[PDB]
């Protein structure tokens, strides 16, 4: 029962992040003072290091800049920020070491490329916090590449902008590498906290949870505390992929609810196709983007979020029509910006007669944008205790399959349906035997055939599937896991490709109504009655002509004569037959295949006792055929027996 796994050189030197090279299937692995490249079954490769070095946060700029008169520490540098950079064969890997300094790997060995260290921006945070910096590489056919990177700054508003878009050149040795795109006094490719926000509220901070591309956007999503206990808000931030001045830029709180419960606090998100279910109920093509997220119960507690935690998706089409509704309404002068952390006030809609297309990218006019109202996520499945904290998914066989981490190192599958049940969860499995919490970072093999899934401590490869736990086809035929079918020749449960001869006539079932059954006649003989012949017949079969044989529990297996779908066997001889416990015994009557070697089939044999009964009211109502001999005073299965043809007495109306 054992999966491929890698486990942390060091018990502090936990796991951070973790991704899957598309075309490799290379596994790379972001922790505290390493970076890892792994075989597919999670065998090391390479181990770059990356710390631990003396450090002290208050150390502005950094020591690879300025000598420092704060007194250091030895400090581990936390993995910030893991990207793959595809176009050009590399690697991004961001520490929190050196107020939060990047370098780009090269692939295959992971060694240094480079490492911007001479500007300003070159220092992305000093929050030594998981969970908090998102980035997204974005490189269209004619561009040298773009970065696009939001994170918590710690209250260095000063240091570090919250969001920000960066040169990504192809050319590692340039001089622009993660300069900022666009930089001036009053325009650049930035957003900064305001000085005023966290005066007036503290520890405000913003977290960057997850981000991604969706046609022409960059998607952020984020939490934060609300601004005039503690509330907090998750939002969506958009920003078009080709925008330097970020006028684009706007932000929506989101969430779901279910069953008296509002989900507001993001907790994890991924993004996927629909589905087929999901398509329909939302209204979509089958390749257009959903947003697979976790929320916990409420907008508080932060740090520590309710184990009530929901998964819900979200359309990207039915995000952006919010989006552009929100723009319309705003262009039209009603409202205000309603962004106060970032404006500050309340500020006014300007309206102008500009049409907002769908790909509008912002003026100057009416930005930053926000706004109140959630954009509403259809809730597939709710847990009450076992809180929720990652999430992947992807298409299998036009099913949405979602598998859900949880903080107790169990991962859940969940089949994505649309209304009126949203989610069933066809599947728990134990992953990590000492209960770690699965992190956020999860991604599939090459082929999807494997999930890896990490703890702080642990890298582990697990099986997208596993149907050969389903015993009986209608175990396997009625789990609810889309991967399974019922391979019948071989009495196993297994996927489509993995049944030998599945193409056959009904070698393979996918349906409950597919699966095989058995009728035997007769279905119950005199133990004395011995060397019957039986009529078998087997419903929905395939090809039985290779050979059968019949097994009568564990006493007999004779060879089965083949006709069709029909088999004959000889029943038990004198020998064999059961003995029975004082008025029938039954047994299960089965089939072998030559063709496999494997029993498919079974239906129950009884086997009775005539003589069991000795009144004539007791053999007559017996379940089974017996027949009273009026004269021989007995109970008999076999009429002919009796002294006189007029002894025969079959029903109870007529015992003396
Ligand atoms: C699996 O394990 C062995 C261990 O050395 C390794 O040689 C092999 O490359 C691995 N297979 C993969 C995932 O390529
Ligand atoms: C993050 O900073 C705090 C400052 O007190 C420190 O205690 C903690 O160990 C740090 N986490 C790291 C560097 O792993
Ligand atoms: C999607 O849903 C709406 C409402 O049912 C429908 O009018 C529309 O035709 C559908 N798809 C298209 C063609 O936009
Ligand atoms: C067959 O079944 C009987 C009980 O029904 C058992 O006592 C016997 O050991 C079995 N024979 C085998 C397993 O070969
Ligand atoms: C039928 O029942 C009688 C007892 O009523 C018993 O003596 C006889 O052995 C039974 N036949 C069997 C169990 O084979
Ligand atoms: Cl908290
Ligand atoms: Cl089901
Ligand atoms: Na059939």
């Amino acid at each position: 029962p054992q999966y491929s796994t890698f486990h942390s050189e060091n018990r502090d030197w936990t796991f951070n992040h973790l991704t899957v090279h598309r075309r490799t299937g290379a596994v790379y692995v972001g922790a505290i003072n390493r970076v890892y490249k792994l075989t597919g079954n999670l065998t090391i490769q390479v181990a770059h290091k990356t710390g631990p070095e003396e450090d002290n946060k208050a150390c502005y700029p950094p020591l690879i800049v300025q000598p420092c008169s704060e007194v250091l520490t030895l400090t581990n540098n936390v993995n910030k920020l893991l990207i793959i950079d595809y176009s050009e064969n590399r690697l991004l890997a961001c520490g929190s070491l050196y107020q939060g300094v990047c370098k780009l790997l090269r692939l295959d060995d992971l060694f240094i490329l480079v490492e911007p260290s001479h500007k300003k921006e070159h220092y992305l945070s000093s929050v030594n916090k998981t969970g908090t910096m998102y980035g997204v590489i974005v490189r269209s056919e004619g561009e040298d590449g773009k970065l696009f990177i939001g994170t918590a700054v710690d209250g260095k508003q000063d240091y570090f902008p919250t969001l920000s878009s960066r040169k990504l050149p192809r050319d590692p040795e340039s001089s622009a590498m993660l300069d900022y795109e666009l930089h001036s006094d009053f325009v650049s490719s930035l957003i900064k906290i305001p000085s005023d926000t966290l005066a007036l509220v503290s520890h405000f901070d913003i977290f960057y949870i997850y981000g991604f591309a969706s046609g022409g956007f960059v998607y952020f999503l984020t939490v934060q505390p609300e601004t005039p206990d503690l509330f907090y808000t998750s939002r969506i931030v958009r920003l078009c992929k080709d925008d330097p001045k970020f006028h684009s830029y706007v932000s929506l709180p989101f969430g779901c609810t279910r069953a008296g419960v509002e989900y507001r606090l993001l907790q994890a998100a991924y993004l996927a196709k629909p589905g087929e279910a999901l398509a329909q109920a939302f209204n979509i093509s089958s390749d257009e983007d959903v947003l697979f997220a976790i929320f916990s119960k409420g907008q508080k507690q932060y740090h520590h979020p309710p184990d009530d935690s929901a998964l819900c998706a979200f359309p990207i089409r039915a995000i952006n029509l919010q989006i552009k509704e929100r723009l319309q309404s705003c262009y039209h002068g009603e409202g205000n910006l309603e962004l106060n952390w970032l404006l500050g006030k309340d500020v006014q809609c300007t309206k102008a007669p500009v049409p907002i297309d769908d790909n509008f990218c912002g003026l100057d006019i009416n930005q930053p944008l926000g706004g109140s109202t959630p954009v509403e996520g259809l809730t597939l499945y709710t847990t009450s205790r076992d809180r929720l904290t990652s999430v992947a998914s992807y298409v299998y066989n036009g099913y949405s399959v979602v598998f859900v981490g949880t903080k107790s190192g169990k991962l859940k599958k969940i089949r994505a349906d649309g209304p009126p049940h949203g989610g069933v969860q066809y599947e728990m499995v134990s992953v990590f035997k000492d209960g770690s919490p699965i992190l956020r970072d999860m991604a599939f093999s090459i082929n999807q055939l494997y999930l890896y899934v990490m703890s702080e401590r642990q890298v582990t490869r697990v099986p997208v599937e596993s149907c050969e736990q389903y015993t009986t086809c209608g175990e396997c035929l009625s789990s609810g896991d889309p991967h399974c079918g019922w391979c019948a020749l071989h009495n196993m449960c297994s996927r489509r490709d993995k049944c030998q001869r599945a193409w056959e006539a009904n070698r393979f079932a996918a349906s409950i109504s597919q699966c095989m059954s058995l009728e035997v006649h007769p279905n119950s003989i005199s133990v004395s009655d011995h060397s019957r012949l039986l009529s078998l017949v087997v419903n929905d079969a395939p090809n039985l002509s290779e050979g059968i044989a019949c097994a009568f529990g564990n006493l007999t297996e004779v060879e089965g004569q083949v006709s069709g779908s029909q088999v004959i066997c000889i029943s038990p001889g004198p020998k064999d037959v059961p003995v029975i416990p004082l008025d029938w015994f039954g047994l299960e009557l089965q089939l072998r295949s030559k063709e496999t070697g494997k029993i498919f089939v079974s239906t129950e044999f009884k086997f009775y006792n005539c003589s069991a009964h000795q009144l004539c009211l007791s053999c007559v109502n017996s379940a089974f055929r017996c027949h009273w001999c009026k004269y021989r005073n007995l109970c008999t299965h076999d009429p002919t027996t009796c002294s006189f043809q007029e002894g025969r007495i079959n029903v109870s109306e007529d015992c003396p």
